[PDB]
DNA sequence: GCACGTAGGGGAGAATTGG
RNA sequence: CUUGCUCGGUUCGCCGAGACUCCCCUACGUG
DNA sequence: CCAATTCT
């Protein structure tokens, strides 16, 4: 499953002032100051709805409005889970000193002296019994299924200034052709550059392309970011995930270029289509402004 | 101290069911 | 092959050659 | 209609 990256055009209110992401800090936050037997008495952490009603009211952990179970076995699975990880990466090298041991062991009877004296185990909880190595707060916000990226709809999802695609209308082929502009227009090729362009078949950069426009010594192209930053939103293919009351409008050009330079899917395809290549969890990164899809097993 | 290999733990759904 | 990114050419209009398994966290070396 | 359920 080959990762696949997006980029975010709409947002209601930044990542970080999400519920799905106030409760995930949260609910780390206390289980990163746990000893070795308050984890088991609190690690009794159901799959249902009763159970993380119990959770959530003997173990303090506040929840900010969120009361969704899929969105809360990928924070309350995987908190615990790197939780252990620190132990059992200390008994996997342990491990391996028990083992080490057993190195030294072997040519002992061959020898026939005594076992020779060995270092001693090292545990990962601190005189107090907090664990040594703590973990960090994960920042992502992975999701979940009932909330899914979909296609953007002027109607039903909220007034937002962009250009809505039906599912039902294949995405269309951009920049079919290159010299048929007339001079001036923004994508016009010079007549002397039409001369050993490309005979193969590769990736076709549009004109607000930032590769085109990137500063180096050699170039003399004034950037202006005032139409760079607003001819791709006309063009751009919004897919929106939406928790709760807060939206997320993505750009689905990421994808689009995904599957052309791997030959999944050809110009033809509809949105649908496109979304439908890859899983309905998305996972989301707050601090760069970016959600990475994942793909399927085919 | 920014910077870097590195090393090593974790993570990256979706088909049925029920009010 | 419409976004993003890297190394280049340009009459400055956009052209050539590419990369694509990523992210989080905690450790230990180099000056 | 759409959250909660159970399994890899």
């Amino acid at each position: 499953c080959p990762p696949a990256k997006v980029n975010i055009l709409a947002q209601s209110r930044p990542l970080s002032e999400w519920p799905i992401n106030l409760v995930s800090k949260g609910v780390q936050e206390y289980v990163y100051g746990l000893t070795a037997a308050e984890r088991e008495a609190n690690g009794d952490f159901g799959t249902s709805r009763k159970s993380l009603d119990r959770w959530f009211a003997r173990t303090g952990v506040p929840t900010h409005g969120y009361t969704t179970v899929q969105g809360l076995n990928l924070i309350l699975r995987h908190t615990f889970n790197r939780y252990d990880g620190v132990i059992k990466k200390v008994e996997t090298r342990n491990e391996k000193r028990r083992s080490k041991a057993t190195r030294i062991n072997v040519s002992r009877e061959a020898d026939g002296l005594p076992p020779i004296e060995a270092e001693p185990e090292e545990t990962a909880f601190g005189p107090d019994g907090k664990l040594k190595e703590r973990p960090g707060i994960n920042p992502s916000i992975y999701c979940y299924q009932q909330v899914s990226p979909v296609p953007y709809n002027p109607a039903k999802h909220p007034a937002l200034p962009f250009s809505g695609v039906d599912p039902g209308a294949p995405l269309p082929l951009g920049t079919p052709n290159r010299l048929s502009i007339p001079k001036g227009q923004p994508g016009y090729v010079p007549e002397w550059q039409r001369p050993h362009l490309s005979t193969k078949n590769k990736r076709i950069r549009k004109w607000y392309a930032r590769a085109n426009w990137r500063r180096k010594p050699g170039r003399k192209s004034v950037l202006d970011e005032a139409k760079l930053k607003e001819a791709a939103l006309k063009e751009a293919i919004p897919i929106i995930v939406t928790i709760g009351k807060d939206w997320i409008v993505m750009d689905a050009r990421g994808l689009l270029r995904a599957v052309y330079w791997r030959g999944i899917a050809k110009p033809g395809l509809s949105l649908k289509e496109l979304l439908g290549f890859f899983s309905g969890d998305p996972v989301l990164d707050p601090k760069r402004g970016i959600a990475t899809f994942t793909f399927k097993l085919g």
